């Protein structure tokens, strides 16, 4: 295991001055206007830049995977924001929830697998961590895979209302390829699993 | 090629009533409060649900891939929204831009590969299309891979300021595994490539 080099990005936090964050909205979550100047590639300083950034905490994401049965547990809940681009706003997702307090991502991954899927997790691994849409929100989501008994996954759970589904991994991945699953975190988790299932099954 | 079944999601748009979308903010883009009622799994109707949803159009995403050299072109630009969770807000990304007017995603993929990378694209394929963070924004991003001559990828391009990088695919994917690339669209494109490079190289 050899980590990679620092390169080829060299501009860091010493190359940016956040002039100010201007609160544009304060409800359940926030729109804030980042006002900033940054170094440019040609060595010159920038004009002041104004960026509207949706701010609303960060998420833990569990991929419930049963290594014995080679199955995944998906969850189903409505995402109203999906309405305008999707046939249905009910989406097939991974266990996930926002991180708060002194919670680690393991804390929240595990907590949410009970709240949303009634699922007790065994061994866990870190998968990947990703920024959802950096152009327009600071949200970071951190994904863990969790060893789960898929035979215990049933029922409705949860203003949250969630249904539980058990499919084989291969079916979960085909639904990615073919567009049935298409939320960022499921696609990332389920492509990650497809590149790793054999080594993971072997290890577990 | 056999598409999948309709199941197991059955609730559709006939099961939701958007009561109203209440504009909470109007600048470069919008925060709107979706007010809605929806069917619940146990057959009962919901209380009124209020969801704050960042609204700002949708994106096309190009993965510039050179099948001869087995290389990828990445771009580098600052994402200020990444500041709080990342060592550097300068990020290594895919060519991308917002969709407008009567633009198809091909139009925008191609347009942006010139604006951001000076790149002329040859053959294109659809990869995947995904919702960035459905919990908190309606943004959909649609990814195409594009046959590109990596030897023509150089320089600064672009309030946009973008640098261009040519790495081998394997290096691009290792940077995903190890966390150097971690924006949703790059991770999805670059895991997709890793599952498909051989068939794509063979076809092209």
């Amino acid at each position: 295991s050899l980590k990679p080099d620092n390169l080829p990005v060299t501009f860091g936090k010493n190359d940016v001055e956040i002039i100010a964050r201007e609160t544009l909205y304060r409800g359940f979550s926030s729109l804030d206007l980042y006002r900033f100047r940054h170094r440019l590639f040609n060595g010159q300083m920038s004009h002041e830049v104004r960026r509207e950034i949706f701010e609303r905490g960060h998420a833990a994401v569990l991929l419930p995977f049963d290594p014995v049965r080679d199955e995944v547990v998906l969850i189903e809940q409505i995402r109203i924001a999906a309405y305008d681009t999707s046939e249905t706003p009910w989406l097939l997702e991974m266990v996930a929830g926002m991180i708060e307090e002194g919670e680690s991502v393991e804390d929240v991954a595990r907590r949410e697998a009970i709240e949303e899927a009634g699922l007790i997790v065994k061994r866990t691994k870190p998968v990947l961590s990703f920024l959802a849409s950096p152009g327009g929100t600071s949200e970071r989501s951190s994904i863990m895979v969790g060893e789960v008994d898929a035979t215990t996954a049933s029922g409705i759970h949860g203003n949250e209302d969630i249904r539980v589904h058990v499919v084989s991994r291969e079916q979960a991945y085909q639904w990615v390829e073919e567009g049935k699953i298409d939320n960022a975190a499921s696609v990332i988790a389920l492509q990650w699993l497809q590149l790793h299932h054999q080594a993971l099954k072997n290890e577990w």
